[PDB]
């Protein structure tokens, strides 16, 4: 029978199952169009709440609409550990600028999506490392985070169980390269080793870890370029962002997450209120602001974006 569901959602119930490619199994559809309505009633008491000045963002449905916390447990995976790279050394005599944003210089490719995977550990570590690639030669050339996935185990790395950014960059060292995407394509499912050192396009010489504090943040990201971060991102209204600067009272500077790519930061309005960090996800383009979001900066470590800071060395 129709669980109790709005008639007046229906078309765009249809539409969205054939925009996500949904295939549902007996008896699975009418559960999950329920979670589906659940999350689209909470996106709209949201909304209509910022329209009651209550929020700083928005939300928006999106290819997550049917999923359950625990296969959003899947795509999550949360990180601690030793801090072994090299000491990021503060800038002397320096002063940031009040607003960077590395893809206007040419630094970050494309907006990727990791899929039903717990692999965003490996987004994040390829994002830096186009990132320094572009520093030291001038090109830019997307790098394969199946190669990361299938290949860096033994770093301690766990593929779609999660990860973490420094634990690539030092498979990458002990690799000796990492390959293309184009030649290593991502598949979101962790698969045999298939690197070829044929196809290497990058390597490193280590990694810097940064301080928990979002000054050096702040400093690295403004001299450095792209930093690998990690966040708490287990919340719906990280979920379903759509634009705006997230913040989210329950948040936590620890019980991170999810890793995504600092690539930038600036302010919305003047400058404590406002300020925000500008954050490439792995979630594809329909996911945030063209699959990126604004995180509010300077607000005591909002979601731990300091806690788990690094780039690798080129």
């Amino acid at each position: 029978m129709t669980l109790t569901f709005d008639h007046s959602l229906e078309a765009q119930w249809t539409k969205w199952k054939a925009m996500h490619n949904r295939l549902y199994g007996m008896n699975e559809e009418g559960w999950r169009r329920a979670v589906w309505e659940k999350n689209m009633k909470m996106i709209e008491l949201h909304n209509q709440e910022y329209r009651e000045g209550k929020h700083s963002f928005t939300m928006a449905m999106n290819a997550f609409g049917d999923m359950t916390s625990e296969e959003f447990r899947q795509v999550m995976n949360g990180f601690q550990k030793p801090r072994k790279g090299k000491v990021f050394q503060e800038p002397l005599f320096y002063e940031a600028p009040r607003s960077v944003d590395w893809r206007e210089k040419g630094y970050v490719t494309p907006v990727k999506n990791q899929g039903q995977c717990g692999s965003s550990w490996a987004f994040s570590a390829t994002g830096a490392l186009e990132g320094q690639m572009f520093r030291k030669t001038g090109r830019l050339i997307s790098l394969s985070e199946q190669n990361l996935v299938d290949c860096s185990g033994p770093q301690g790395n766990e593929g779609c169980n999660g990860g973490y950014m420094d634990y690539a960059f030092q498979y990458v060292q002990d690799n000796g390269g990492l390959d293309s995407e184009e030649s290593y394509p991502y598949e979101a499912t962790e698969e045999s080793c298939k690197y070829n050192p044929k196809y290497s396009v990058a390597n490193d010489t280590g990694f810097v870890d940064i301080p928990k504090q979002e000054k050096a943040l702040m400093k690295a990201v403004a001299t450095v370029g792209p930093i690998s971060v990690a966040i708490d991102a287990g919340h719906e209204s990280f979920l379903f962002y759509k634009e705006g600067i997230y913040f989210e009272p329950d948040c936590s500077s620890e019980d991170l997450d999810h890793a995504v790519l600092v690539v930038g930061y600036g302010f919305e309005s003047t400058e404590d209120n406002n300020k925000y960090w500008l954050v490439k996800n792995s979630w594809g383009e329909e996911w945030g602001m063209g699959g990126y979001v604004k995180m509010a900066k300077d607000r005591r470590n909002h979601c731990g974006i300091a806690s788990l800071a690094s780039y690798p060395t080129v």
